[PDB]
């Protein structure tokens, strides 16, 4: 426990032992909360193995290029090591925990106007500038075709109901859900990583999921979320901020997130628990309503 703030003090911030906080149940990084004798608060970001380094420079460097870009706050990194990531507390409280508490309702205009603002901003960034932070950048033609080939994976892995393998084929086969553009988006966009301030987004959390790709990925939990007129009140502010929605994106967002079973699959092929292909199976293979 005081070996924290010997790490803390060992890269120049002393910290507070009374006021410090764990929060130990993270996969990657178990995250501490303190406050430094100048009365800053402060994350720790202790990352539990060497795996989680690569990611997080990427993140490092995409974070050093993304603040000036955007309105609201995003971590500002000021100590960057294979023990500890270290930056200032950032404003507001989370729109979502974990049981399932919410604080902000997503049928919110409020929130839909804040979060097509700062999608659009996302957007509206240089893309190439982007890719060279090392993340992963997918062309309109390859987002299409990574999910002609994830399916193509889960399935070879995984037996599949066909009435979401159908839906599915529908939905690849289907020109007018699909992106013509490509942007930075931030893989993970929903309130958890979402900060407010009377319903207002004031700081994004964790870029980890940072990649060039398709816009709907940073607006699909809201249009499954909210009311049909609360998303479009978002796509409103989305497209007067430089945003260039399509038609069909609302449909594309709605069919993206039913094929979360094909996301579990290849999570557990990656994980190789047991447990996690048990979960995965069944999702992508439901047994009869009873
Ligand atoms: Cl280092």
């Amino acid at each position: 426990l005081d070996a924290l703030l010997d790490l803390a003090a060992r890269h120049g911030l002393d910290l507070d032992g009374g006021t410090l906080r764990t929060e130990e149940i993270g996969l990657d990084f178990r995250v501490a909360f303190a406050r430094a004798h100048d009365g800053g608060d402060w994350v720790l970001r202790l990352p539990r193995r060497p795996d989680v380094l690569e990611r997080a420079a990427v993140e490092g460097r995409l974070l050093a290029m993304l603040a000036p870009h955007l309105d609201v706050a995003v971590p500002d990194w000021r100590i960057s090591t294979s023990e500890l990531i270290a930056y200032p507390l950032l404003p507001g409280s989370p729109g979502l925990t974990v049981e399932v508490s919410w604080h902000v309702d997503m049928a919110s205009t409020v929130y839909a106007r804040s979060l097509g603002s700062v999608v659009a901003q996302l957007h509206a960034v240089d893309a190439e500038a982007a890719a060279a932070t090392g993340i992963e950048v997918r062309s309109p033609a390859q987002v299409r075709g990574a999910w002609r080939q994830d399916l193509a994976r889960v399935g070879a892995e995984f037996e599949i109901a066909p009435a979401l393998r159908e839906r599915w084929e529908a939905w690849l086969a289907d020109d007018g859900c699909w992106p013509g553009h490509s942007v930075l988006t931030h893989g993970e966009l929903y309130p958890a990583h979402t900060l407010v301030e009377d319903e207002r987004i004031t700081a994004v959390l964790d870029w980890t999921t940072a990649a060039v790709g398709d816009p709907a990925k940073d607006l699909m939990f809201h249009q499954v979320s909210a009311p049909s007129a609360i998303f479009e009140v978002a796509l409103q502010a989305y497209a007067e901020g430089g945003g260039r929605p399509w038609p069909g994106l609302a449909r594309h967002c709605t069919e993206m997130f039913s094929a979360a079973p094909l996301g579990y699959g290849l999570y557990a092929l990656a994980t190789g628990e047991a447990a996690h292909r048990e979960a995965a199976a069944a999702a992508l293979n439901p047994p009869e309503e009873r």
